[PDB]
């Protein structure tokens, strides 16, 4: 079987922030890195939240920790890719953080990554 | 005043498709270019539609033209940036195509671009 860990955006090529990151640091990070959000880690690289441009710009002196959406839906590396694919493909979710046994964030799987996986079946 | 044309993603750095583009070509383009959609142009570089991953993967032998969302909300280059900013910041829209007098697509303004603009005010 395929796993999320094989197709995920690995830890090396990630963009993360901490709850100590300022809204301006995060806005900067988004602008440079052409992303619309990041996973949010504590000092132990544990996953404590997710944050997006909508959250940053209060849409509808403050820090990511203030505006982040904490405790999100999560997958594992050994997680069968097809389950991840179901979620990605049947919900508003375009990303899912991948964490390990110790709750430590080790990647992210996007609907893109799933698409790429589908395509590289050849 | 500021205009959209000053801060938009210009025509050079664009990614477009045509209605003749196949779903697989578009899926490829998305995977390489890390985008979640494109503007859709005819041969005259006129804007005829918009298309996204959700449309591509029929979510909820075919071509973009079949699945594209045509005739979307549009801005101009001389369009005062702040109006664009209002739309971007008060709606589900993260992108807006920029076209000229002849209806020809000459760029796109994203909420990102607006953010970058806000930041480079310094």
């Amino acid at each position: 079987v395929y796993t999320v860990g094989e197709f995920m955006t690995k830890k090396e090529d990630l963009h993360v922030v901490k709850p100590t990151t300022t809204v301006d640091e995060a806005l900067e990070l988004l602008v440079e890195n052409r992303i619309t959000g990041f996973p949010v880690i504590d000092e132990d690289w544990k996953l404590v939240g997710l944050v997006s441009d909508y959250d940053l710009l209060a849409l509808d002196g403050k820090l990511v920790g203030d505006l982040m959406t904490p405790a999100p839906l999560v997958v594992e590396e050994k997680t069968n890719l097809e389950d991840a694919a179901k979620i990605l493909l049947e919900t508003k979710y375009r990303r899912l953080p991948v964490v390990d046994s110790d709750g430590k964030l080790v990647g992210i799987i996007t609907r893109g990554n799933v698409v790429r996986a589908a395509l590289q079946i050849k």
